[PDB]
């Protein structure tokens, strides 16, 4: 209720391409966070949204001296510390694979080396929902083993409705069309 209403109020009032581009980005981020909350609820795991990598290391290995290592200050969405293995999690909502590939490449090359020097067994997990079909795709073998079914009940229609109204309001706007 209040989330939808707040976006609606903003789409009603917006007059300029630059402000409209920020509403569009905000809707896409709210849709991403919605999926993350529903995913963690369905799997009964702790819901987080952007944890600094140093803070993840400190939680799994409290006796670490951060200064001895070169820790990239990335903020993956969430993680699962099982006591023997660390699953780095990032949520995606997208009909395509490109954003998954980008994030997979970044976290693989930036997180795995320092986790290997520290000695923490780590897997990069990316969980994507298709907002149109509600189908879930998972990169991450240990995550699939731990969670062979994902009993989520997803409904992205309201996020599409809001963004479509925004795009209809600016369908004749050259500038906004380019800020695509
Ligand atoms: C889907 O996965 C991600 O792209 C992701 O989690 C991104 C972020 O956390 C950031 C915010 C964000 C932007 C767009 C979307 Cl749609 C979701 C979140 C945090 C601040 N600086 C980078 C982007
Ligand atoms: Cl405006
Ligand atoms: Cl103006
Ligand atoms: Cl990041
Ligand atoms: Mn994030
Ligand atoms: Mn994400």
């Amino acid at each position: 209720d209040p989330m939808y209403e707040q976006f609606l109020q903003r789409i009603q009032a917006v007059r300029t391409a630059t402000v409209a581009k920020d509403i569009s980005a905000d809707i896409l981020e709210a849709r991403h966070d919605y999926f993350g909350r529903e995913l963690c609820r369905a799997l009964d795991i702790e819901y987080r949204n952007n944890v600094l990598l140093d803070e993840i290391i400190l939680d799994v290995y409290p006796g670490v001296n951060l200064m001895e290592y070169n820790v990239p200050h990335v903020t993956p969405d969430n993680y699962i510390w099982t006591g023997d293995m660390l699953l780095i999690l990032d949520y995606k909502v997208s009909v395509g694979h490109d954003s998954t590939e980008v994030t997979y490449k970044k976290y693989t090359t930036l997180i795995l080396p320092v986790m290997q020097e520290i000695g923490i067994n780590t897997e990069i997990c990316i969980i994507r929902a298709n907002p149109v079909t509600n189908q879930i795709s998972i990169v991450g073998e240990q995550f699939k083993r731990l969670f062979p079914t994902i009993p989520v009940e997803l409904n992205f229609a309201r996020f599409f409705e809001l963004r479509k109204m925004l795009l209809d309001k600016f369908a004749d706007d050259e500038e906004f069309l380019m800020m695509i």
